[PDB]
């Protein structure tokens, strides 16, 4: 009943900027931001900052981070499905990233960079499979919007936002994440364990230009994509 | 419908020995062993040994271990509830430990020994609360059997079994775990977040003497305890 659309993109590509203009185009649209605040101030439902711990020593903290990040995403996405959107006329829920980018882009890249060992990567995949088996269907996607930007543009945008934890991220790391996005969503050559994803419709939007000038043409392309689903 | 009973006890107190004689006293009784094999050979559903990793460097690996241990226990306990025991006449399921000892004895002791930091302990408790909120009621206990033995007796029994990963465990560690068992199950002064546990019936059995001589009197006490539930 609720249509579910994931907004995917590299660090600082403009997912939140792009989301912050959606709700005003239709009252039946809702957004689930990445729960970054559960990540920088770890609290039970002045805590530790597990995002910062991972960037300071990724070989120590990537497994713990990646596991918490994805559990907290599932909880937030489930809370939105089962809230007041449930009773609108033509409901659409836009997710800032998905459980699929958690595993196939970020967790995978850290394992390949030796920031998780074989044991951690096995436990992580086991946990991910199981959590999706319990909640997979309620969260299944109807479509994906890819906000495509160069790694160099992303590096400039990290500087523009000034989020403290991200200021040390090097271009080399953003470029690794870029090539995983391109494999998954442009070339569609990245293989996953979730067969339906190979056919899910994708809308690719180039967001390298200034948002102020590109806004109107982006909106039209989104409105048209959504008509097809 | 299924009565659920947890067998609790220190490392090498005799839980498996005690369990290995239950099924022969009644065809409607079943056992869920601690899934130690998922722990010493980590495999998706020749892997790493996460039990050994924790004992070699507990400050590095306790969070990862404790989280996997408890997820794997819940999965194994749920698989037994939803299997063929479901359709017996007077079904009883005996669990080798519970999600409550995972947190209030083992994970808690590691945090107090600085083998998990504040961030890890917060994430762990959050995960535990949430997992029990989804599966708590199906796994709720009707009774507890405490197999009580001195830490010194346990240390001798580690030597008798010869499980490779346990041979380095010092008496000081077993004694910490002993005093947590005594607080929870003898004195009943250990406070948890699960109000019903303070009234769950407990049968305490002293198992310091040789099993061969004590067997018959233990069985009678178990049969009588179970009549009361
Ligand atoms: N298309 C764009 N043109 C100019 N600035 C942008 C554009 N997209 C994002 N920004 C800016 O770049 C930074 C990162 O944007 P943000 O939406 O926080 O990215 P994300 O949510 O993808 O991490 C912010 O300073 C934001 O104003
Ligand atoms: N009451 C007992 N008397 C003599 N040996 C015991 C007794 N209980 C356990 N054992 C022995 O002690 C070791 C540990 O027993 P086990 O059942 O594996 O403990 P647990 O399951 O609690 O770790 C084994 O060698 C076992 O034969
Ligand atoms: N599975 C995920 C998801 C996101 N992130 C990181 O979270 C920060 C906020 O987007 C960004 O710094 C980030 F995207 F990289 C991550 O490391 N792993
Ligand atoms: N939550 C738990 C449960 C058990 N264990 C450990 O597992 C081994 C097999 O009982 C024993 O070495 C052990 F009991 F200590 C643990 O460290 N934490
Ligand atoms: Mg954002
Ligand atoms: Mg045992």
């Amino acid at each position: 009943r609720i249509k579910k659309i994931s907004i995917e993109g590299n660090i600082a590509a403009g997912k939140s900027t792009f989301v912050n203009i959606l709700k005003q185009l239709c009252e039946d649209w809702e957004v689930v931001p990445e729960p970054v605040a559960r990540w920088c101030n770890v609290q039970s439902t002045n805590g530790g900052n597990v995002l910062q711990m991972m960037y300071e020593k990724p070989e120590r903290w990537s497994f713990t981070f990646q596991t918490y990040a994805c559990l907290s995403r599932i909880r937030a996405q489930l809370a939105s499905l089962n809230g007041k959107l449930k009773d609108a006329e033509k409901p659409v829920l836009f997710f800032e990233r998905s459980v699929y980018s958690d595993r196939y882009i970020f967790a995978s890249n850290l394992y390949e960079s030796e920031c998780m060992n074989e044991t951690e990567w096995t436990i992580y995949q086991d946990w991910h499979d199981w959590m999706n088996n319990q909640f997979g269907q309620s969260l299944e996607l109807d479509g994906i919007i890819y906000l495509q930007a160069t790694p160099e543009t992303c590096l400039h945008r990290i500087y523009l936002r000034g989020r403290n934890e991200e200021q040390g991220i090097p271009l080399e790391y953003l470029e690794k994440l870029h090539y995983k996005h391109e494999s998954w969503l442009l070339h569609r050559t990245l293989k996953t364990n979730f067969d339906y994803l190979q056919e899910v419709p994708i809308l690719t939007l180039d967001v390298n230009e200034d948002f102020k000038d590109k806004y109107e043409s982006l909106v039209e392309k989104v409105k048209e994509f959504l008509s097809t689903l």
